[PDB]
């Protein structure tokens, strides 16, 4: 209706990232990022719902194993090399190449691709890889098995094309704010480490005619209240999707209109690391799950509207409906506790000996009181058998030493990268590079394995219900709740749609009223 004549916007985006290299990254903060300085062959809509990116024109075979891109013939990277197929051969080879060291390396073995999983084993070369170039504007995907949901795979992070030249001729240094290069709507003017990285117009980007803003802050606020804060005194435009919970039901009044809450495809849990003593033991993980009462958390430290949970994947995820919440959750607290202590004694604890043990958490006020009611039902409710530390750490060292196995439990959120539940099933793979917990389960695998080649909804639904059977029965992790993102976001903000199921914010998506 009445645009503003500025188009400038600020957003938390909540902490420093560790990377603006898209393959060498893994989390929230990263991919806000590199989704404004970067495009996939497919992109989104405010709601989460997809539109053409790179590719312009996009088709399938009917046996869903062949996935042919139409790349746009006169489209530019922000230093004018073309963008074409070769960008995104180079880009996804890099991805499984071991040498890259790439976090999401496995993400093209979810896709299915030919040869992924061998050059993620060092089996074969990452030339080998099952994505082509048949022309220069033509880039064609071979996946082993049938995949129906690739074009939605295609928009993460991990499968952003880079500028081969630029790539090739600086290597890891290509992505300095002098030397970076991008197809995204957006170029990067300025980064100060924990301050501020500012964004400005891609005028080169293919869309640029649709984009409205014309730059934009992205704020390292860390601490919930600090976001508010800032909002309050109008110094940001939209928070980060943490909001402290003392304070919400008076923000939800005060600001009605301004308070949004997306229900999203995440998982909030406690991850145990398998392979260090004592997390090893079944019997200790089941009485850590046993122990930790969900409702606690979500209903009394909380209170936002996040659902508990016993189970890794979302059940209200596409294809997750087969899913069962385990046994143990419909029975009493009473009895649940007695069955954590029995386990606990019969492993050697007691209250002059008990389980010792940190929670590694990423410094925020909201993952700190979740901590602290954590130890405390944990130490209470085994009358004194568990005594837990925090250990708060800034996001990337936070995220070095769960890659490291450098922890005993460490808070864990999973968001989907796409709507369907493998993005989640996938994660707890013996062989997936996500998967920090350190969980192997050969009849997980195989669980995993037999819904590749189901050729149904029905077929794949039900195999994803028996791995979390089996991932649920190990005790592998200890999920605590479903998340929602709630969010401050002024009123002259528009293109946020508080609907989006992966709440993606893409700057050329919104626009400033007057």
């Amino acid at each position: 209706t009445q645009l503003d004549e500025k188009q400038h916007i600020v957003i938390n985006n909540g902490a420093e990232p560790q990377s603006f290299d898209p393959h060498k990254t893994e989390g929230v903060p990263e991919s806000n990022v590199a989704y404004q300085l970067l495009e996939g062959l497919v992109t989104s809509d405010s709601e989460g719902k997809l539109q053409p990116g790179a590719a312009e024109s996009w088709e399938n075979t009917p046996d869903f194993k062949t996935w042919t891109f139409h790349l746009r013939k006169d489209a530019k990277w922000s230093n004018g090399d073309p963008v074409t197929a070769h960008d995104f051969v180079f880009a996804w080879r890099r991805l499984v190449d071991p040498a890259t060291a790439a976090p999401y390396a496995s993400y093209l073995s979810y896709l299915q691709v030919e040869n992924a999983q061998d050059i993620i084993d060092g089996k074969k070369k990452p030339a080998e890889l099952g994505v082509e170039a048949k022309d220069d504007y033509t880039f064609v995907v071979h996946a082993t098995n049938p995949v129906p949901y690739a074009v939605s795979l295609t928009t993460h992070q991990s499968l952003l094309p880079l500028p081969q030249k630029v790539v090739e001729k600086l290597g890891d240094a290509w992505v300095k704010k002098e030397n970076y290069v991008g197809n995204g709507a957006y170029k990067l003017a300025n980064h100060i480490i924990n301050e501020k990285i500012e964004f400005e117009r891609n005028p080169l980007y293919w869309n640029d005619k649709e984009t409205v803003i014309n730059s934009a802050t992205f704020l390292a606020i860390e601490n919930p209240s600090t976001d508010v804060a800032r909002y309050r005194a109008g110094d940001l435009d939209m928070t980060s999707y943490g909001l402290p919970p003392e304070q919400f039901a008076k923000l939800k009044k005060e600001l009605l209109g301004e308070v949004y809450v997306t229900r999203t495809l995440g998982t909030y849990s406690y991850e145990l690391n398998n392979k260090k003593a004592p997390f090893d033991n079944v019997n200790i993980r089941k009485a850590l799950n046993l122990s930790l009462d969900r409702n606690v958390i979500t209903d009394k430290v909380l209170g936002q509207g996040q659902t508990p949970t016993y189970v890794f994947t979302p059940t209200y995820i596409e294809e997750g409906h087969l899913i069962q919440q385990p046994a143990y959750s419909k029975e009493p607290m009473a009895q649940r506790n007695e069955e954590a202590i029995k386990l606990l004694e019969e492993a050697g604890y007691s209250k002059a000996n008990p389980l010792k043990f940190s929670i590694l958490y990423n410094t925020n006020e909201n993952h700190k009181k979740v901590a602290i009611a954590a130890a405390s039902m944990w130490k209470a409710n085994t009358k004194g058998l568990i005594d837990v530390k925090l250990e708060n750490q800034e996001w990337k060292t936070y995220i070095d030493s769960r890659r490291a196995g450098r922890y005993d439990v460490a808070r864990a959120g999973w968001h989907a990268d796409y709507n369907q539940a493998t993005t989640f099933g996938n994660y707890f793979l013996s062989n997936s590079s996500n998967n920090t917990a350190k969980y192997a389960n050969p009849e997980y695998d195989k669980a995993m394995a037999e819904s590749y080649a189901a050729t149904d909804a029905e077929g794949r639904a039900k195999a994803y219900a028996k791995a979390e059977e089996i991932l649920g029965k190990d005790y592998g992790i200890v999920p605590i709740f479903n998340y929602v993102n709630p969010r401050l976001v002024k009123p002259y903000v528009k293109g946020y749609s508080g609907k989006d199921p992966q709440d993606h914010i893409y700057l050329r998506n919104l626009y400033i009223i007057k």
